[PDB]
């Protein structure tokens, strides 16, 4: 946790210039937390926020593109940890937007706590009410734009990956805002962070490998190597964010890391 907090006041708060990523999806996060605006014909969708102390920064980034924070109608969450939820209560109150999140993450959101470590104030965030609790396959529509919820638990109990279609020239491309599949601070064994966590992770890796996704996105830019792609982006060159093999490759890496951490945490149960 100490190192988690160290990273959270370093790459996670460092600037990154907002940009149009593909079609109606805009990057407005930091160098280390990815946040998105999705422009629809009936207002904006905000996909996540960042650390609680970074809300003004995210609002400023939205402005740099000429979007209005006031025009946010829906706030969607990938998963309910403070580095993604820290601005929800504030932006919701300022805008009147509705918050949409995976049903099993509702208790987290509504209590502002880290599951299985509820007394840790360093992982707390301002509590926020969930307006629509989603399940696998639910469709969330604003104007011309529809995202589909995919239940991909593990990193959190209600982790939701959100799929949408965009255009690249005349052709459709499928985008996935992947929710996260890292072990990170979670306990897998002993006193697991929540019941059924291990089966959820391995179900999620399998699910992720079976999806047909052209553009992998996630809640940190390292999920999809954002910075290297942004540097390659040129008017009249293919959009570097289109890499259809990427979610299978990434979920394979996550599964291998999972196995290593499950084995480390299992070895650590043996009390010396
Ligand atoms: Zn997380
Ligand atoms: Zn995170
Ligand atoms: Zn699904």
């Amino acid at each position: 946790i100490k190192d988690f907090l160290a990273v959270a006041m370093k790459k996670w708060t460092a600037p990154f210039e907002p940009f149009q990523l593909i079609d109606n999806i805009y990057y407005v996060g930091t160098d280390g937390i990815a946040v998105y605006v999705i422009k629809t014909s009936q207002g904006l969708i905000l996909m996540d926020t960042a650390m609680p102390q970074s809300t003004g920064m995210i609002k400023d980034n939205i402005a740099k593109l000429g979007f209005k924070v006031a025009d946010i109608k829906l706030i969607l969450n990938t998963h309910a940890h403070l580095d993604h939820t820290g601005g929800f209560a504030e932006i919701k109150k300022e805008t009147g937007a509705q918050l949409v999140a995976g049903e099993r993450d509702k208790p987290l959101l509504e209590g502002g706590y880290y599951p299985g470590d509820e007394k840790n104030e360093d992982l707390a965030f301002p509590a926020v009410k969930v307006d629509r609790a989603v399940k696998e396959g639910d469709r969330v529509t604003l104007g011309d734009t529809t995202l589909t919820a995919h239940a991909t638990p593990g990193h959190s109990p209600g982790c939701t990956s959100w799929e949408m279609t965009v255009k690249d020239g005349k052709e459709d491309r499928e985008v996935l805002f992947f929710c996260s599949g890292t072990v990170a601070l979670n306990r897998l064994v002993g006193q697991p962070t929540y019941a059924g966590i291990v089966d959820d992770y391995r179900a999620t890796f399998a699910k992720a490998k079976a999806m047909k996704i052209d553009v992998l996105l996630g809640p940190h830019p390292e999920v999809y190597g954002m910075q290297a792609k942004r540097a390659e982006m040129k008017d009249g060159a293919p959009n570097p964010f289109i890499k259809p093999g990427e979610l299978v490759t990434y979920a394979t890496s996550l599964s291998e890391d999972f196995d290593k951490q499950l084995a480390k945490q299992t070895a650590a149960l043996e009390k010396k």
